[PDB]
């Protein structure tokens, strides 16, 4: 899997002339194959085009937030690489503000309901400070590029 | 990600004074996130001290076998470096002969050991148009953790949930 990532972005390099470190590999979703798949699919179809997480999970001091024009390399709820993306906007957003605008960009009165349900969980396992009031850190990117081995047990 | 592995390694040949090259580096499982942080969590906490893979793949993907002695970094369910460990024992056996012993050491009784893996490997072998078999042979590690990836504790940007 390393080497198709190293791969990948190689030739993503290549492919547009340009030297690079290889930006962050992950997929979206709660952590699960399938949220990993779904919505790795939504993604490579365009059908979304954004993502957010949680702001306060971020070390102030010890990294910055993502910033526009930033890559990431998206992987299958079987990590996979999928496609990297480029960003091209972040906004912070409390939970209980999202405009549907956005919402409609990653996703509808369920958004928050399921949302809280999702974030109320990431922050468990820390000191999971909930509120409604919660920021997220609202990435708007689109897709420049896409992807076209053993098992230990 | 890719400096996160090579990082995480060149600190570990520097701690002992070692020059080897980069070894493989991969998660447990199949590649879901969920098995790859449970059984990642059993090799650090000394638990799970065995893993086994199909000696079939290896013939078809026509690659060498683990060494006796060898060094694997280990990534956790969201590809992030969890540790590296070392081979002190490789064995290639039947799978219908595994004895309760390995089992244990794998991570509880060998029938339900049995139908896990059956799948398992059901599943790995299929992309390759090779129906399981009761009795494929297996190949199996046996290793000791050699070191935890603690660089994790100095960025924190080490697993965020993207929605």
């Amino acid at each position: 899997m390393l080497k198709n990532v190293e791969v990948f972005w190689q030739n993503f390099l290549d492919k547009h002339e340009l030297d690079m470190l290889m930006p962050d590999v992950w997929m979206f979703g709660d952590g699960s194959s399938e949220m990993g798949n779904r919505l790795g699919q939504l993604v490579v179809s365009g059908r979304k085009t954004a993502t957010c997480s949680s702001l306060d999970i971020y070390k102030m001091e010890e990294e910055q937030l993502p910033k526009a024009g930033q890559y990431d390399i998206i992987l299958d709820g079987q990590s996979q690489p999928l496609a990297i993306i480029r960003t091209t906007k972040v906004e912070i957003m409390p939970m209980n503000k999202v405009s549907e605008s956005f919402a409609q960009a990653e996703g509808l009165d369920y958004w928050y309901e399921e949302h809280a349900r999702f974030f109320k969980e990431e922050l468990a396992p820390y000191q999971l400070q909930f509120y409604p009031d919660m920021l997220l850190v609202c990435q708007s990117f689109e897709v420049v590029d896409l992807y076209t081995h053993h098992h230990h047990h």
